[PDB]
């Protein structure tokens, strides 16, 4: 009758250059009230949800895209540009936005521990006991949420996976030497 909403295999590829692209631009700016909580599970579910958005002139100059080679458009249709405002929430419950939890629990597949193997856009999933984190894998930087934004701060930050091997936290080295590092997820609605 009618499968699962999903993104075929090319369409993911598409979908995560606009993804990581978004995310990027998310660097050099403070609080947007775009942003359904103030976090890294807000920044994912604003990343995904401008992705599938149709990339228009009056979106590209809002997001200051207007003058660049981006990735292709997709021909989506409404059920599949409507897919980050739809995560599951568990018992077959279905609502807009999403905590860290609830993405990788309901929204999320595994891919693994080793980063050779991530795609751009995959998520990096830690866990330091209080507190649970999702940052960005980017394809040759990770983006990270600080955990504190201010009026002027959005608390968006980029590290290349070096630069994060020098850390005196060594708490967020993507390794199998770390026990707070989970794993490498990927959102349930990309092709594998």
């Amino acid at each position: 009758g009618e499968p699962a909403v999903t993104l075929d295999p090319q369409q993911s590829q598409v979908f995560r250059a606009w993804f990581v692209r978004i995310a990027q631009e998310q660097l050099r700016q403070g609080p947007s009230p775009r942003w359904h909580q103030q976090d890294c599970a807000g920044l994912v579910r604003f990343a995904a949800n401008e992705a599938l958005k149709v990339h228009d002139g009056k979106w590209l100059r809002a997001n200051g895209l207007s003058n660049r080679y981006l990735p292709p458009e997709l021909a989506l249709s409404p059920e599949q540009r409507r897919l980050a405002q739809n995560w599951q929430q568990g018992g077959g419950q279905v609502g807009p936005y999403v905590n860290a939890i609830k993405l990788v629990q309901f929204n999320s597949r595994l891919v693994g521990r080793d980063l050779n193997q991530a795609r751009p856009g995959d998520l990096m999933f830690y866990d330091q006991g209080d507190d649970q984190h999702l940052m960005i894998w980017m394809g040759r930087s990770i983006a990270y949420h600080t955990g504190s934004s201010t009026p002027t701060d959005n608390g968006m930050r980029s590290v290349s996976l070096q630069q994060l091997m020098t850390w005196k936290d060594t708490r967020w080295i993507p390794d199998e030497s770390n026990p707070n590092f989970i794993g490498i997820y990927r959102l349930a609605f990309l092709s594998q």
